[PDB]
């Protein structure tokens, strides 16, 4: 009951990077048509506004884990959050496309520097036990709050110019910078050297892969640019693995993943992050298009998801010292699957909110909160303090990577169902009522596909052999 | 509220055959070691006691559907139940192995004559609507009551000689004979001829297949007897299909199954009956062996399953006129899967009853009762009165056939897990405590496998395109 102020400040500072990242992503997604309208950007700039951030967020994310070890976890977190804040400041004053792209790239750089550092700090600054469970719950809860708050802020700021939607990341960024500066304590000055070769190779591979994936849609999958980026990404990844095989300080520890528990946990983390991102994007798009809700309405309707997710995360953090990681993930997934089944069966255009939309969201939020804590608690387990950083970076990178992968499949299925039901393709304002029920039925079919994906996640998580003695039982 | 006495008598008379069949099966399974002890039967006679009944129950079941059409549904039901009652009478006075085998064979003949006739009577004697829904609920509920009452009767009669356990089928048989004689009304005397060739071929094929499946275990899968029986069964089935292709009065209508809805419904019926039988056998064996409960204790502990299943069947029969067959089956399966997950995770030797065994049982019973009504309601739908009989016979045969198929896989998995955990094979009394926890963990693993099977059942039932307008909406 009301823990020490230092602990609360520490956990809030650690989760602040996740909050800022998801807040900025949601705000950009909301404000992007306004950005296009004002700056007179084409579809190229429209895609670039998000691609520039995602490129540098995914490319340099594997570097931050070792960066926090070679310079200092608190120092790297401070640097990353300060870079993100300054980048948002310069983004909210952009006057052309190049300035906006540069600002988004630098925001991605800061986020990639600071987020795996926070995931590693969760395990580093708190010994195993209730402290780590509370830190994990705060981490995930503040990720959810960041997403929903970004949606709300974008919806509220839609009327005025979009330049005010990016200045919101400045006060929060400064607040979390101060919190991480005062709350956190620097550990022993046991600085150790970093292998530049592995870091450069991993950064190049991840950046090229992200560039290929993002440029596919717009520039054609069969074009030369995307295939060249994919080829250089694959070559860089192969060379990076080759160097890590004989690396004296592994940026990615390949001997750790020989464990069945760790490998199963990370695979479940990837596919569960994919399911979560697919759910978020699909529910947001459904509420915006079919239900006719504005962005502010969508955010104030998704606030109950944040409440339920916080409840579930607290409950899971309480029972993670009694019940296994396998049991807790399967129980949360069961709740989420029930909510998703109800949403797929009894959701059409014109449904109320209280009974039809709030309940499926609250049950799903409780299930997701119950399933998140054991997963990310098993991710950071049984590793040294000079070696937790890479594990946290890999876990966060897998969680962020799984999202678009499953989302592409779900959106392809939804579009195919829309076209087969007789619904045209394009903005939802052009299509009339006969083409709007087809979109709703396609969205329900996509929810069914997400349900199948969640079943796969649970079948995979059945094999997590971790026991609560080595997750939340200290010494 | 309290419908007409004629309707209640009719539905009870129709479900009486199912009640008698499951009651006799459970009683024989319970009393079989006593039968072996008294009559000094070897393992051959031990297997024969059940094989003789199952052979004639499975062989002649496809014949009863057309038999009720060529002679009369009420007349065939009366004949079948009377044969079953007289056969039980002669079984309870057996003095050697041959008499017991003959009695079991004649009991199987009566059951195969009378049960598909009852399934057809459910759809024939009641027009589409609430009457058929209530008849379906009574059918399934009385099947469950028959099973649990047979377990209870066997447990109570275990102390005295086994000859009193088979006389219990006489008063119930006579009661249901009288109920079907007075309650039911004979329809128009529109008797039509029966093709002897198709009936003989189907009976021979089914009998030979059942003989092969039952003699495999005991006489070796690779022996000549089982392979010969399988070959003659396959040849008879092929010839039967060939004759039905050009049959003037199809015993099995092969043109009906061109429908996607009917084919999906019957496949789901087969696999769901398999899941149900696997659940029943595995839970009974677990309660008997690991928990150390006697047969009477097992029956009085499974009575709550009957109560919950009746509740679920009533609920499903109420909502089958509002919600689709797909939605209702998936909702019942969700409840059953939650109960089965809890049973697989939190069930070990020495668990209490009230909290650990009664709850999962109740939730699973509610789910099964909710899922049964839409399935067997979609089975008997969109067929003429001169043609419903074959459909009912095929549905019941698939439901009874799926059981042992899945049960063999589940038991093989359980035995493999027991041997891999270090548990010996044989009677549970010989193995000590170190070999008793292995059996419990193997049973939990088998429950997980049954959970996967139920997931498959639900994925298959997602495709049932039937709408409540053509299931429970009369004219
Ligand atoms: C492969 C895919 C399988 C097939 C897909 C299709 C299925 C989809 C579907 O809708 O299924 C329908 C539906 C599926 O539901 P279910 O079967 O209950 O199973 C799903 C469960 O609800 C619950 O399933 P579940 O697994 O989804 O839920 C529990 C859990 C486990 O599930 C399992 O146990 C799976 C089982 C094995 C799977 C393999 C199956 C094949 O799964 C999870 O989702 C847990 C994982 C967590 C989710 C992710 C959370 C996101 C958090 C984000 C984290 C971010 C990273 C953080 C770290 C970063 C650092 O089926 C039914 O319910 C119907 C079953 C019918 C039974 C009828 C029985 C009646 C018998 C009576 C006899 C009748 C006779 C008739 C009369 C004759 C006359
Ligand atoms: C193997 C899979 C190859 C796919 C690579 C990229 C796929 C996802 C790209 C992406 O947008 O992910 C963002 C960052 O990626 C990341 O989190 C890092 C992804 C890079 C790691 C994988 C590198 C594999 C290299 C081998 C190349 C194989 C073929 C290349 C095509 C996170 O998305 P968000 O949620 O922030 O926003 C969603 C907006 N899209
Ligand atoms: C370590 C990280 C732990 C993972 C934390 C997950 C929290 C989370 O992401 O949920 C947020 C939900 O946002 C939202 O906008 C709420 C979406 C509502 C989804 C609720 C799902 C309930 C089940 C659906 C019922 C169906 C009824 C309606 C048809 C968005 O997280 P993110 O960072 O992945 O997303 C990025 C934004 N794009
Ligand atoms: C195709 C599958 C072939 C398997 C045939 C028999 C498998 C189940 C036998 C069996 O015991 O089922 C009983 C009656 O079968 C029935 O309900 C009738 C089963 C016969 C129909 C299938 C005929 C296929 C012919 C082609 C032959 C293929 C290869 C032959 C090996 C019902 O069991 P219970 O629940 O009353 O008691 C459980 C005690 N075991
Ligand atoms: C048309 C017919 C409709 C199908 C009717 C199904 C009703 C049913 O079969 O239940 C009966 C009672 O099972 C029983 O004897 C009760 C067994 C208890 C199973 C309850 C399932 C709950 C989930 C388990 C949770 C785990 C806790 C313990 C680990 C046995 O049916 P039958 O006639 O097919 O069987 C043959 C007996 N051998």
């Amino acid at each position: 009951w009301l823990p020490s102020r230092s602990f609360i400040a520490a956990v809030i500072a650690i989760g602040g990077m996740q909050l800022l990242a998801t807040m900025d992503s949601t705000v950009a997604i909301v404000a992007l048509p306004k950005i296009q309208n004002e700056l007179s950007l084409s579809d190229a700039g429209r895609s670039w506004v998000i691609t520039a951030y995602v490129l540098t967020f995914g490319g340099l994310m594997l570097l931050g884990g070792r960066l926090g070890d070679t310079i200092g976890r608190k120092r790297t977190f401070i640097v990353g959050v300060a870079l993100f804040t300054i980048s948002s400041v310069l983004c909210a004053v952009a006057w052309d496309e190049a300035t906006l792209v540069i600002a988004r790239l630098s925001q991605g750089v800061g986020s990639a520097i600071a987020s795996p550092t926070g995931l590693a700090l969760v395990a580093t600054t708190f010994p195993k036990g209730p402290a780590r469970n509370a830190a994990t719950a705060v981490f995930a809860a503040m990720t959810a709050i960041g997403s929903v708050m970004g949606l709300v802020v974008g919806g509220a700021l839609t009327e005025v110019s979009w330049r005010w939607a990016f200045l919101v990341n400045v006060p929060i960024g400064l607040v979390m910078i101060y919190l991480a500066r005062t709350a956190l304590r620097e550990t022993n000055k046991e600085r150790m050297k970093l292998d530049a070769t592995g870091a450069i190779l991993a950064t190049l591979a991840c950046t090229a892969a992200v560039f290929a994936f993002s440029i596919g849609p717009e520039k054609g999958w069969m074009s030369g640019i995307t295939i060249g980026s994919g080829l250089v990404a694959l070559a860089a990844a192969v060379a990076f693995v080759i160097v890590e095989r004989t690396a004296e300080n592994p940026v990615v520890p390949f001997h750790l993943f020989r464990d069945r528990n760790r490998l199963v946990t990370f695979s479940a983390i990837l596919l569960a992050g994919g399911v979560m991102f697919s759910l978020t994007v699909c529910i947001g798009l459904y509420v915006q298009d079919i239900l006719g809700y504005s962005a502010l309405r969508a955010g104030v309707g998704f606030i109950p998801f944040v409440i339920a997710m916080g409840i579930g995360l607290g409950v899971s953090s309480q029972l993670v010292s009694r019940f296994s990681p396998r049991v807790l993930t399967i129980g949360g997934g069961y709740l989420l699957f029930g909510a998703m089944l109800y949403g797929s069966f009894f959701m059409h255009r014109g449904v109320p909110y209280f009974p039809n939309l709030v309940m499926p969201i609250v049950v799903g939020g409780i299930g997701i909160g119950m399933a998140v804590v054991p997963l990310t608690l098993s991710a950071i387990a049984g590793v040294g303090f000079d070696q937790i950083g890479p594990v946290s970076a890999i876990a966060l990178m897998l969680q962020s990577l799984g999202g678009p992968l499953v989302l592409a499949v779900i959106q392809a299925v939804i579009t195919s169902r829309t076209l087969y039901l007789g619904g045209t393709t394009g903005p939802v304002k052009f299509m009339n009522d006969v083409q709007l029920a087809a979109l709703d039925h396609a969205y329900t079919y996509g929810l069914l596909w997400v349900a199948g994906a969640a079943i796969i996640v649970g079948g995979m998580a059945l094999f997590i052999g971790y026991t609560p003695q080595q997750v939340a039982h200290a010494q």
